[PDB]
């Protein structure tokens, strides 16, 4: 209900600590990093690169809630992959749908992308169902795609198109 | 209105420009490069300090409150033309400052930069703004079809111009 | 016409581009920066090699003769638009190539770059050119007043556009 | 087929890669950056020489004729996967080299790089290619909707994979 | 009042004052023949030309260190031994009789320290009182430049006036 | 003859010629307001100012590509829209009547391509023939600069002469 | 008094003082043969020449750390083993008898630490009191340079005075 | 012979000749007050000081382009308007009467082009014939520098001789 | 003596080093380059931070008072030798520290750096110092004639060495 | 012991690392480059930030006291091996933390980095350390003769290893 | 017998092709490379680095025979690892012992190292025996150290000391 | 002997210097940095072109054959001293050139550089060389014990000097 006070803002240098705290292997523009020091240098290097865009999510009190990321952005095919990360202490408060809507809205009314896709573990059917409710549809079931917790797991690939998100209600 | 001033934009004004871009909530550009992050804006600012293709001015009142921004872009010094954009901070909209800012901009453009022509774009769906520009002496020279993707759809804009010869009489 | 090809511009083609600019005898630009000397053109070329705001193609025949140039400029990948200019070498003007080149340019723009809109400027005093563009599907969206200083006086130009939806159907 | 060899790509092979890109006539990429001119390709090459994310092999015969190219991209060394593309030079298409190249690539991927999975994309509108990949042991894991803008329209592609366990048994 | 006016070499800390002088005057200002508007541009042009001898500047102060004005020598040529001189007095100090004193300080510097041969200046034809003041200080008209400067919405004529080292020293 | 004179933008390969022109004249030459003497200094000043718009130069060639002379615009200011012009003809081509043609080419460029408002030049007071030539091409004296230049052992006066875009373009209208 | 004068190598924090000394003297000052006027130019010339051995400078302080003056060696050549010396005392400390002491410190440094062979200086012909002071410290006139320097509106002559290491070190032996 | 001698600005292609002149002369040579020995060092000092105006050099050629000598102006000061002059004639061209002509060319350049006020030079006290030649060309002794230069195993005295622009021009 | 420690020199110690050089009143060197100003010393320090030809240590007591400096220079890792210099601050001279410092330096040189030989120079006119070095195991290997210009005249110095084999037994 | 944690090393930890190196009092290395001063360590740190060959973890308790350091060096990601060193701060030596740290390191090495082998070196003259490692599951694979010059003499060290298969069963 | 004509020379840029041909995963200063282009850049980067030293082996006719490498050189411990690689076409001609002697001689009479060690596959007992003949002694048997041909293999670590190689005959 | 000349070393002589180092077969240094590869020598050469601490001269005959090298190193311009080394190419040894080269070097050192003292090192085991130096006026000032590791063992060298005052009489 009280998701009204969540704001998105473009990621900046001061947010790197938070990003570092969030990851428990991460990448910055497809380059791996572990230390905050490496992340700092990778950040300076890619500041003008348009292949990935990030937004930190804050509440009215400026607490850092989570992160919205678009990666693999291609401006000819007009597509991007989307990932959302909510800080542990803010999980389970119902913010996810709101953040997903903000991300799609940005992608489809500002960047003018045509398609957005994402990956979700097959073993997290609750998350899969949440994405289906937000209008995503399964386009793939990737077999043994990611090595997580000691074994290769399958993931769903789900997408939504700009035409669908914008004209859903017409 | 009499106490509104223009001053050349400086690094310390960038936070304000960044705030104007967040509230406005469309993609903003610095020397034709889109920016989102304050850090990207700051780097684009340092890179183009010596570039004359765009010039910007902040608008302040007698008390130094930041009112808005005046921008000249696509400046070409052979054809002597430029595009003009004006942005008033939300809290200062509706107070009658617009005409004043437009006059300041034209005055600068035509009595200091010595430009020949100034043009601007205004949404077709904002006929009040179109009418305001017509009152300040601008005339429609084009109706650009599906020129800008704004708020989820391609929109048409009027292109309006005024010439130095007209303004200087 | 069937044997005309477009190929991405390369450093070795700059001599040709420079020759086209001399006979045309108007101020030429490379990424919105004016140039006159071959050396300035070469340096602007090296500087903008990775810049996606402009794309150029040389036109060749089956025998590799250099026919002309196709340029897309002001490319904006959010609004998905670009401005188009075409230049045919003097000795190849009047051979019927223009329509073919225009089609190749639109095809590239709309089936490879995935742009939404392409526009161009054409002198009002060249109504034959205007008519040719109308035949290829372009429509006037503006009549720009005293937009360009050409041959000693400010001239009006038509601004003409075509949309991807129209060209693809 | 027995006499086909793979060799790690070097700067001298860039001409060949550029030639392959012209015939295919869709936008090509070098480490996810698009390029059209040989000059752009050469610069992107110098820039990514130390980058592990993509690896390429040129295919030659006993006489050193250039047959084609094998590319692994989006290589991830933790998940141990990569995307595979194969490009055969026009003059060598239809001669039965494809299956051999595919086998060489899988062998390399699975017995030398020690990858776990190899996947590829194939246009839904090219069912003969899809069928060939199914014969080589690939299986469909996705049907990507309107994934790529190719020839004026968004097209669907199949995503097909093969696992190291399957190929090695 | 006038005996206590001093010239001192312009320094980085004075640029704010120079910027304020440019805002009040409200015509396009130049630094090493490059126009500037923003304080940032002025500061970068200042850093870039610190070792360039084609222009030299001095701030004018009183006994209490109030900033009175600026003296500039530009187009300095050390073979022909000439330079252009410009003087700008802050609004609040105009009309107080400082000008003649500043002009003499500038000529003294030019002719007894830099060893220049000639100093010239430009003065609007529409400011005959200024022209006459320069004539009183020993300058003579050598040209009447037609529509030389676009100032305040129109091309204006300016007098070009000069004085020679031999005249000022004898 | 004069119909066949062409202007082209100066390029690096023309610098030898420019250097030769400077040696014959035998007075101090400048490139972007910096004096130069050696070819090497000229070449480095050329590389340094390639993208600087305050000066523009053109070499003059005939139908056979012989190098005839040089046209320079300096002190170009794009707000006031003015520039200084200098023309130099190679010794062996002086006295063939090319000057007026080159002056027309320069004015035409300045006023129909760069869109400048005013062009001025300096001419030695002791070269009244040159002053007269400039007056015929439409220039008018706007100053007589006293002891402006140290040339050949003494300070000399020069005329400053100008012409406006309105006059050159619309004289006939 | 003079026993308590110390020399120390010039440092960045002393540049304000050097700048103040230049303003009072009111003639053109140089740093590594480059003239400077603003503090900012002096600071950049200082940063640029930090590792340049052609000039060396020392500030003079008293027991209380007040800044008294400056000792400079310039044109140092380590093959010919010579250098030019200049000494500048702050106005408020002139006339207290410090000069001879500073000159001795400078000679001592030059001849017992740098191992130079010769030290020379310039003194205005119109400052015969200074010339006499230098003669007392062991310097001898080796030239009377005619119209060498343009100072205060006219070319002035200066004496050039020198002293050799052998004389300063072994005079007493 | 002498009417056909020309001065031209030194260029990179002349450095081999300058290096040969330094080897034959067999004393330590300087470029912008820095000693050089190797051609490589000379070439780097040349590149580094191309835009430095404190020294200017000219090679002397005959009608057939044979390299005759070198004319150098050093310690050029554009406020006091003075410079030091050095002339070096290639061994095979010494004794042919070129010197006076070269000296006049150098003074002419200095005084009718650079607009200098004074030119001075150094000449070994042990070469009174050279001293006398300079006196004939209008130079006057202004100093006798004691043990100024360590040359050929010993400190040597040199005369310092000067000439003024007013004298040479009148 | 037991409470004297050696620690690797750091930027914050440069003031102390500079103070030692002023009272000693002879030309000092940093990596064979002479210095006088603190600023020159600081720049030489930044430049040679990774240079292994010289190593320095400050000597402190239990209370962290700065006692002196130990320097190894001309370090050659093939011949395995180095030159040693030791400087004790004026106020700490005559307290018996010298022998202790010499032992610490040799210990470092021979048990950590693994050098084979350490040598030093000592003025012939300081026979007390020479005798102290002989007591610590050094032996004269040369009497260098007029090696150093010090206090207005060329002075002879003894060169004294000790070998790792001797110190370790 | 239960409350000991490992945390990836950062720039702010360099002081601590430098303190550990002073107490050990033998030559220390950062990516195989020796260092003594904090300044050298800081420069070597900046230089190797992107280098994968060594990884470090600081050990803290619940209250954030700095206990020690765990280092993996000579990491090879193909052969999947690394050399391990552990350093405990003097004040925490002898309190029983060692075995716990060793277990944490093996666990990390074998369940997170997926290494195959971990080896270490231990002085032959420190048989209690050797015995402790044998108890933790390491086995001698070499006795390296006169491998390290430590405290004035070349000393032998045991090389001890443990394999992932052994630790995980 | 005719090993007398083998020469060692320090590796230089032109030898990189040969080094590239020799490797069938290699490293340059412990940094991995595959392409010749990467090797070129790594070469430029480490030219002044003393941690590794390489020598190419040539015959009288300048054929490239092989490579001698010292790596992990530490100048405090005074040790290094040695590797020798003979080009396929030159294997089996008896050159190895000669190259090993050249390497030890260099290491022990020029670099002044104290110890040299090497690694040899346990499954290549012929090579192990050759090294024992040249004076090396086993100091370790590394268990499952290297993944070669589809499985982890054991390797011997063998060393020789300077004192032994130099005084063997006394 | 009369026709032997010195000339300042230049880049084109480096191959010769490299050849001299290969035949001599001991570790060579350039500005105290050891070099082996021609590429390392070339980079050290470019780096120290402006460094005055060492000066070198090649020796040529009338026919331009390269005879040898004269080097002054450790040049100090305050103490006015330098170390001298001379190397004659193998094929030119034994022809009586040595005395001549020594005289050329001393002459340069003492009549051009104005040095005060020149010293050199000569193996104790080469008494013929020692005697030659004594004949040219040098005197032993030291017998350095185990100073250089040459040919597998530490060797002693004589240090010999001569002063400018002596040579200039
Ligand atoms: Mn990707
Ligand atoms: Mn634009
Ligand atoms: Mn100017
Ligand atoms: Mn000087
Ligand atoms: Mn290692
Ligand atoms: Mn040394």
């Amino acid at each position: 209900a009280m998701n009204s006070q969540l704001t998105l803002r473009a990621l900046e240098r001061g947010d790197l600590r938070f990003i570092h705290n969030l990851n428990n292997m991460s990448y910055w523009f497809e380059e791996p990093y572990e230390s905050f020091d490496e992340l700092e240098e990778l950040y300076n290097k890619h500041i003008h690169d348009n292949a990935e865009r990030r937004f930190v999510v804050e509440d009215a009190q400026k607490n850092l809630i989570g992160l919205v990321e678009l990666i693999e952005i291609n401006y000819i095919h007009r597509s991007a992959e989307f990932q959302i990360i909510i800080a542990p202490e803010h999980q389970g408060k119902g913010f996810a749908r709101t953040l997903i809507n903000r991300a799609l809205d940005y992608s489809f009314t500002i960047l003018n992308l045509h398609k957005i896709y994402l990956h979700v573990a097959v073993e997290n059917p609750k998350a899969v169902h949440l994405y289906e409710e937000c209008g995503f549809v399964e386009e793939g079931h990737l077999v043994e795609e990611f090595f997580i917790n000691g074994r290769y797991q399958d993931v769903k690939r789900m997408y939504i198109l700009q035409s669908k998100y914008l004209n859903r209600s017409e």
